[PDB]
């Protein structure tokens, strides 16, 4: 082929988000029958059909037996086959079943959504796969340079908001890339002056980054179990750049990972300490703010591109009986969102 110009760094993160064996490996990693559900048969209306018998499930629990559950807790197995040969899987009992079950079901979402454009579309060797994978996101990226100034402002949000807490690992900032989804700018005109604008942290695993791209970040279906999230269903950012980064998942056998920095327009916050599964905000509020212990300098924020960016290190919030111990940030309608950002890191363990 032609041979690609794309910059390196674009081509590797193309390499590294198209990847089949990592989608398979995810799938092994929550002990999907590959055998009875491979890659190429995983379909939405499948990952519904799951979503639904969940909130069975979830039903089930908010009202208490263990023989009542158990049927539902099959038929979660009859939809999505797990691996665990002659068998009988654990039961599916408790609210953690559920959160778990709901998180893997949104991975599987993605992974389908990157396994279809890879699937769809046309073949010809004479096009670098690099560049044909790249159009399929229908998302500019570019490289950042090192010695901007927004490279400086963000190797600084890194540097500063990384939680005690979360001293097990550290974090470089490998490469940097400015992107923007098409039609992302016009979704957003709405919410380009709102108040409180800022930009924020969202981690997830780097099998869910072409869907990511391609799609944007989107909202639980109508069919997923509310109670799977804390806040139910919206969008979900931090704050502290290692309390996204552990979304990631990354490990010591894949040490390489992404994060996003999205401006998200909150507006007026309805502030929470605790878990409120709700499905609207009460009228006014546009997004809701869970309440950390600890929160970035509301001093040392500082401007990029007329955006605030909470970079300070961490101090006390002073509020009290809080679950959280970081801010976290949810909005629950997509076009409040504008990515802006995509980092590669390399997180060293320390263990
Ligand atoms: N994705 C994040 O970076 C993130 C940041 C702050 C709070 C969060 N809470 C969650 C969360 O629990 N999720 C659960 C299932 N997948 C969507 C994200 N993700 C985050």
């Amino acid at each position: 082929h032609m041979k690609s110009k794309l910059p390196k760094p674009v081509q590797d993160l193309i390499k590294m988000i198209f990847d089949v064996e990592s989608m398979k490996k995810a799938m092994v990693e929550y002990e999907i029958d590959l055998q009875k559900m491979p890659l190429g048969k995983l379909s939405k209306r499948q990952i519904q059909a799951a979503y639904s018998i969940l909130s069975e499930v979830q039903q089930a629990v908010s009202q208490g037996s263990d023989s009542q559950i158990l049927d539902l807790s099959n038929r979660f197995y009859t939809l999505i086959p797990h691996d665990f040969g002659m068998k009988k899987p654990p039961l599916l009992n408790n609210a953690d079943s559920v959160q778990a079950k709901a998180e893997m079901l949104d991975n599987l979402l993605d992974i389908e959504v990157a396994y279809s454009l890879l699937r769809g579309g046309s073949d010809d060797s004479s096009k670098d796969p690099i560049d044909v994978n790249y159009e399929k996101l229908k998302t500019d990226i570019k490289v950042v340079d090192r010695d901007s100034e927004e490279a400086e402002i963000i190797r600084k949000y890194v540097k500063n908001t990384h939680a005690t807490t979360h001293n097990a690992y550290d974090l470089e900032v490998i490469d940097i890339f400015k992107i923007e989804r098409e039609g992302e700018c016009q979704r957003y005109k709405p919410f380009k002056q709102l108040h409180n604008r800022r930009l924020l942290w969202h981690g997830s695993r780097t099998t869910n980054f072409a869907g990511i791209l391609s799609q944007g970040l989107r909202i639980a279906p109508p069919e997923a179990p509310v109670t799977g999230y804390m806040f139910g269903k919206g969008i979900y950012f931090a704050d502290m750049v290692s309390k996204s980064a552990n979304y990631c998942h990354t490990s010591q056998g894949d040490p390489i990972g992404l994060i996003l920095l999205g401006e998200v327009a909150l507006g007026n916050m309805y502030e929470l300490k605790h878990a409120s599964h709700i499905s609207k905000l009460p009228k006014g509020k546009h997004s809701v703010k869970g309440l950390g212990k600890t929160t970035p300098d509301p001093s040392a924020n500082i401007s990029l591109d007329g955006v605030d960016v909470p970079l300070g290190t961490g101090i006390s919030s002073g509020v009290n009986d809080t679950s959280l111990l970081y801010n976290e940030y949810i909005v629950y309608d997509i076009a409040q969102v504008n990515l802006k950002y995509l980092l590669k890191l390399k997180f060293n363990f320390k263990t």
